[PDB]
Formats: structure tokens, sequence, C-alpha cells
């Protein structure tokens, strides 16, 4: 231990969370830390808004460090919408602290039903200064130049349900998270942390895919047409309209996914984007992957990669790590 | 015979479709007929998308009637977004005919992956003026302008799957598709083709809600809260990540949606809204409510209660007939 960790906890097999906090008195909020943005938001106490309800909110009055500011935001996401005015106050993430500016959400009713379905409070962006609003500087940029730690990076060791817990670590990387070395990939754009891969599944193959590794996604995301190539002939249901797609585990068709580079190679085998649905019928389970088109031919390299894979968010050298996540620490 | 009736071809009883052509060759399309939406569109094909690949494409040079606008237009939709521009030429339904304006389509990314995995090729809205985009004065109402019809009001008796085909009948009528009395209801607005009821599902009430008769929608639609409620007496299973549940179909505890008014009383029994999913597992299905939150509280009553309810649609007297449908023709 030398670097800042935040603990993040499995909820109940879909999303992982951590705790940070907001104000000289602190105020522990439950975030969503999530390299696909790059605001950080918290539910008022002003909130009047039936989502609210089972929220941690926060409270300017009853912190010191606050500093109105009251600029009108709205804050968009593939899920929802939620807005709010921006302030600031001293944010804490692990025992790391800066004056920091912020969102505090009044309305959430954009953002159902998932706001209301989930124990999350807030969300913590990850990203880069352009894919804010308010034109924010990167919590872990600021920490760097204001010298509390001695690398402007986060990695990601994501929980596993009933295995172990996970750790996002602030300011440098740690041997116990991962085995074998890490390879960099350097960064096409600095918005989402996004690098180009060749993507190849069955003999379909999209070349200079542009990849978005991303925390806060759930899923594998892959292009529409990549998708329904992919699913051609091997024996899975999209029961129709949805995006939910249905096979026996033992399936022995499912492809593995395979990202290259000149640096290395990135597979994703089944085992890591099936989810069990034994409830729904035995030997069960569902590909968590979405179909989702960008202007330009994208993967979400969400949370199922992130499983397996230990990764490095270097923002001084621009670029993605990736190494092979330890099975137990 | 004496009004114009257009043929109706269902899928799985989850959505129906319908075929009209535009110019003055044929050049024939397979659309959802769409209450919920009031501008019509078809894929270019000047549109090289690999969804428009798979379709029947609208050559504007192959037809003497068409004559160039060549506006952008995004046209959106709860479910996803279509992009193109406007064109005029002759639409054919059924057997009547009159220039009209409509979108020529050259992206449908947006509207993946369901466009893709269906067979409908463009959309064709039955709303009202002000639902729609080029403020296009709608298909029926312009038709009854030119007399050739009897009455600006439209007619959907839908198909249903082992049991007989459907009809969308313009300008009139007709005894043979119900049983028992018409119900008229009035628009609570010209725009969605929207009324006023109470609903409830057995102590979940909330009454005076608006509701839109969509036949473009496949599920019935609720408030998210109204949702959370009925959800709170079944024991049902949710699909991981999706806002979906998984019912055996004969769960006797499924809720009877009841819609009141001053003038009538309509339910809507499981039987009608489930959506079966037998190739997954016997005796399966999909709950197929849906949690959407509009600016007002809203319920879409799509295809589920159109298939047990013959429906009318006036223009002239603003408002919706509603009669039980006749179990075959
Ligand atoms: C000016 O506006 C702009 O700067 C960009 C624009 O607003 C853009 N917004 C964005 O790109 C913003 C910044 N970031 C984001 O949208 C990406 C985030 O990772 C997001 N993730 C998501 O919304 C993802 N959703 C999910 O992972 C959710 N899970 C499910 O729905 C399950 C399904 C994925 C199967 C979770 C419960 C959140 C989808 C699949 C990408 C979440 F974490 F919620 F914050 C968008 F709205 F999407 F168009
Ligand atoms: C009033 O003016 C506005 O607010 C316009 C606004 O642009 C609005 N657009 C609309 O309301 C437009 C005009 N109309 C529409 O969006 C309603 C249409 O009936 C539409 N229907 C829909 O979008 C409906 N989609 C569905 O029912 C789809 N089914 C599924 O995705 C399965 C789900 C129900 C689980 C079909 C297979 C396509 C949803 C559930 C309401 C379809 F038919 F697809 F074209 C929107 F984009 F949603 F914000």
């Amino acid at each position: 231990s030398s670097n800042d960790n935040i603990e993040l906890v499995d909820f109940q097999n879909i999303m992982f969370y951590g705790d940070a906090e907001v104000g000289d008195n602190q105020q522990p909020f439950t975030f969503i830390l999530d390299t696909g943005s790059a605001n950080l938001w918290v539910p008022s106490v002003k909130c009047t808004t039936a989502g609210c309800l089972t929220k941690h909110l926060y409270d300017s009055s009853k912190s010191r460090t606050y500093e109105k500011d009251g600029t009108k935001v709205e804050m968009n996401y593939v899920s929802g919408t939620v807005s709010g005015f921006f302030s600031k106050d001293l944010v804490t993430v692990g025992n790391l602290s800066l004056p920091y500016k912020f969102i505090e959400v009044i309305d959430t009713n954009g953002f159902e039903p998932t706001y209301t379905a989930s124990t999350f409070d807030g969300i913590l962006g990850l990203g880069w200064k352009d894919l804010s609003i308010g034109s924010v500087d990167p919590i872990v940029v600021e920490l760097k130049n204001q010298n509390k730690i001695e690398n402007a990076l986060f990695t990601f060791y994501l929980p596993v349900h009933d295995k172990h817990t996970g750790f996002l670590t602030i300011g440098g990387i740690e041997e116990r998270f991962y085995e074998g070395p890490l390879t960099y990939e350097k960064l096409n754009h600095d918005l989402y942390w996004q690098i180009t891969l060749d993507a190849h599944v069955g003999n379909i193959m999209l070349e200079k895919a542009n990849c978005i590794v991303d925390s806060g996604t759930s899923a594998i995301t892959v292009p529409t047409d990549f998708l329904n190539k992919m699913l051609q002939n091997l024996d899975v249901i999209k029961v129709p309209f949805l995006p939910f797609y249905v096979t026996l585990c033992n399936n022995s068709k499912l492809p593995t996914f395979e990202f290259t580079s000149e640096n290395g190679k990135y597979t994703l085998e089944p085992e890591y984007y099936l989810q069990h649905i034994e409830d729904v019928g035995p030997g069960l389970c569902m590909l968590n992957i979405i179909g989702l088109d960008f202007p330009v031919p994208t993967f979400i390299l969400g949370d199922p990669f992130m499983r397996k894979y230990f990764t490095v968010f270097d923002y001084d050298n621009h670029s993605v790590g990736i190494a092979l996540a330890k099975k137990n620490l």
C-alpha cells in the first residue's frame, strides 16, 4: 500500500459501486465509478423528485467549504437524464481530497426506472475533460497537478460475485491485481478511454475499430451489423423486438471475441460474456451483449471485459494498460 | 365493399404490418401502420446501410410523379431514430391515391437492431398534424378533403395469429369487425390518439390517466411507479440488466388491466398482453408491460389492447371508438 484505494462492492451480480464523499463534514455517497463519462453528480437535499427518496442526499449548508455557483445543467446518459446545478466543495476519494466542481441534482425523473431500482446515489466520471459539461478537469488530473499523487493514473480491479471484492486505485500500479505483463494501448482521442483494435469474432472482422473501455457499461457493446452476422447460425434466440439473447450455456458454437493490436491480443470467451438465467430455464444463459451503432464502428469493452482484464487508465501517457486480472487476491 | 380496405398480416401476435406503395409504378412496401406517429417514411435506394440491404428500397427516378424537396429530417421515436430527407410522390394505400409529402431515409442505424430483425421497410404514421414533422396533414384528412372517402376516420381490426387476418379500413365503420356497442371517448389533445381513462389494476389506481392508443407499440406501456406497484404483488423473474420480466403464461396472479370512463369499461387480461416465448421454454412468457415515464402520467395501449378491441379513429369528431373485436370474420 502507498496509493489510495476505493473498495468496489458487487451489487447482486450486476453492477459495482464505490463510496466517496462531498463536503468538509464528509457526507458519504455511493457512486457508479464511470470511465465512460467526466462529471461528478450527487443528489441534493433540494431534490423534490420520487427517485431521491432512498438516496443519500447532499446538504451544502452543513459544509464550511461549500462555494455557491448555481449554473443550471442537464446531464445526458444513454440510460437517462438528470438535471440540477453546479456547486463546488471538498470531494474526497479514499483519503485523497480536493476542492471540486460537481452537480447537485434536484430532478431525476428522466433517469427512471434505473435510479429507483438501484442503490447508487450518484455518478463519478473518470473520463477526459472534453467529455465533460462545464469543462471540469478530471479528479485524477487535478490531484496530480496539486501533487497529491505520484502519477495521474487510476486502476480497475473489478469485484467477482462470490469470489472477491474489487478496487479502484488512484496514483499507482499495484502488482497484486494482475498476472503476466501489462500491455499499453495509446488513446486515439482524449475523450473516452478509446483505443484502436482489430475486432475478430467468427470469420467476421472489423479492422481498426474504435474500442471504448467503460466501467459504467454493464455489457459488451458491439456494432449492430457485426452482432447480426455473429449470431447468424449460432443457436441463439433473439426474443422479438428485445435485446434479449438466450442460449444453452453449453452451446458449443459460441464464439470467442478477439481484439488485437501490434502490442497484444485480448480475448473474451463465452464464460465472460454469458449470464446464467437458470430461473428462466434449466441450463439457460443470456448474452450480456448489446448492439449499438456509433458514427464510427465502435465496441464498448464494459464490465464483462474489465472483469477478465485488470486495466490501467493513464492520463500522463494518454493510454490504457491491460493485463490478466488475478483470479484471487 | 364501399370503403378502402387494406389487409394486415400478423407477426406472432407481437406486431402487425400492411402494404402500401410510392411512385406511379408500384414500388411496394411493408409498413408499421402507426397511430402513434404522423409521418410516412420509406428507405431510399440511396441508403447503403446493412439494414437497407435487406429491404425494399425506393427509387425516386423510376417514377414520373416524383418532385424533389431535399430538406433534411430527423424522425424521432421512443424506440429509435431514422434520418433522411423530404420528397413528394404518389402514395397508393389500398385502392386510393394522393400526392403526399414523405421521408426518403438514408440512415437506419439509430433503429437497429430492431429494423434488420423485422420485416417492415418503413413506417406509415396515422396521427394528427401537430405530431408530425414538416406539418404534413394526415393521409385520411386529405383523402376526405378530396372527397375520395365518406368520413375522415379510419378503423383497425388487427389480425390474431392462428385465427384471422386484419384490416385497416379508411372512410367508414363496418359492422363485421366488432360485436356489441361502440363506445366513443373524446381526445384530450389533437396530437396522439390520446384519451382520458381511469387505469386500475386492483388497488393501484391512477385516475384520469392519459392513454395513447398506438398501433405501432408492441407492449402495454405504463408509468414506471405504476409498474413498480404491480410488481409488488407478483413473483416473476427479472431479466438481468434489462427492464423485462418472465412468467409462466398461466400465472393466475397476473393483473387484468381495467380502464373506465363515464362511457364504458375496458379490460385487458394476461392472454392479450403477454408475449409468448415458447421457443425459450414451454408455457413461458414475457410480461410485456413496460415502464415508460412521460411528462404527464401516461399509458400506451398498444397492439395487445387493439387485438382485443376494434378501434375507430375519428378526425371529424375528435375521438376514438372502442368495441370488442369479432373473434373471427
Ligand atoms: C453533450 O453530451 C455529451 O457530452 C455526450 C452525450 O450526451 C452522450 N452521453 C455520454 O456519452 C455520457 C457522458 N456517458 C455515458 O452515456 C456512458 C456511461 O458509461 C453510462 N453508461 C450507460 O448508459 C450504459 N448503460 C448500462 O450499463 C446500464 N445497464 C443496462 O441498461 C443493461 C444493458 C447495457 C444490457 C447501467 C444500469 C447504467 C450503456 C449501455 C452505454 C452510465 F454509466 F450510465 F453513466 C449520450 F447521452 F449518450 F448521447
Ligand atoms: C409529441 O411529439 C413528440 O414528443 C415527438 C418525440 O420526438 C417522440 N416521438 C414520438 O412519440 C413518435 C412521433 N412516435 C413514437 O415514438 C411511437 C411510435 O408508435 C413508435 N412506437 C414506439 O416507439 C414504441 N416501440 C415499440 O413498441 C417497439 N417494441 C419494442 O421495442 C419492445 C419494447 C416495447 C419492450 C416496436 C417493435 C418498434 C415505444 C414502446 C413507444 C413506432 F411505431 F415505432 F414508430 C420521442 F422521440 F419519443 F421523443
